[PDB]
C-alpha cells in the first residue's frame, strides 16, 4: 500500500484509525499513529491487506505508537487533503495562535488554529498529559491522523476531543471545540524515527 497521512487502516480486523506520518527507523519502514489505536504486535491492514504490526505504544499517560511496515510498503512524504496532498516538509512545532490542519478517515481534512498546549485529557482508560489543543473539528476514527500546517510542518497525531452525540465536534462552533493531538517530536525521539519529507 501507499502510506499517506490521514488514510484509514484497521487493527486486528476490528477498530479503524488514521495514519499519522511515514517514518523510517534505520532500514525499517513505519508510520506513527495514536497509542490508543493498538497494542504491541497488533496487525495493521490497508486496502484489505496486512501492511505491518504495532511495534511500540504508550497509552494512556501519553498517546503514541508506531507501526512497523513490511518492506513492500511505499512510504510517502504526504498527507491527504481531499483528492490532493500536503507535502511533509519538516517537524517544526508551531506556536499557540498558528493555523493548523488535520487529516483522518472520518471527517477528512479540517483546519483551525492552535489554542493551548500542555492539556490533560481524562479518557476512559486514564489521563493523557501534555496534549496540544486546536479548534479544527474531528470525529471518531480520525485518531492517529496527521496534524500539519499548510506549509508542511508536521505537528502531531490526533488523540481525542469533545465529540458530540453525532460522533464529531464539527456541528458546534470552533470556539466550543477541544481537539487534542499528541506532539510529534517526543514520538520521533522516543522511537528513534526520522520523518519522510519532500
Amino acid at each position: 500500500a501507499n502510506i499517506v497521512g490521514g488514510i484509514e487502516y484497521s487493527i486486528n480486523n476490528a477498530s479503524l484509525c488514521s495514519v499519522g506520518f511515514s517514518v523510517t527507523r534505520g532500514a525499517t519502514k513505519g508510520f506513527v499513529t495514536a497509542g490508543h489505536c493498538g497494542t504491541v504486535n497488533a496487525t495493521a491492514r490497508i486496502g484489505g491487506a496486512v501492511v505491518g504490526t504495532f511495534a511500540a505504544r504508550v497509552f494512556p499517560g501519553n498517546d503514541r505508537a508506531w507501526v512497523s511496515l513490511t518492506s513492500a510498503q511505499t512510504l510517502l512524504p504526504r498527507v491527504a487533503n481531499g483528492s490532493s496532498f500536503v507535502t511533509v516538509r519538516g517537524s517544526t512545532e508551531a506556536a499557540v495562535g498558528a493555523a493548523v490542519c488535520r487529516s483522518g478517515r472520518t471527517t477528512g481534512y479540517q483546519c483551525g488554529t492552535i489554542t493551548a498546549k500542555n492539556v490533560t485529557a481524562n479518557y476512559a482508560e486514564g489521563a493523557v498529559r501534555g496534549l496540544t489543543q486546536g479548534n479544527a473539528c474531528m470525529g471518531r476514527g480520525d485518531s492517529g491522523g496527521s496534524w500539519i500546517t499548510s506549509a508542511g510542518q508536521a505537528q502531531g497525531v490526533m488523540s481525542g476531543g469533545n465529540v458530540q452525540s453525532n460522533g464529531n465536534n464539527c456541528g458546534i462552533p470552533a470556539s466550543q471545540r477541544s481537539s487534542l493531538f499528541e506532539r510529534l517530536q517526543p514520538i520521533l525521539s522516543q522511537y528513534g524515527l526520522s520523518l519522510v519529507t519532500g
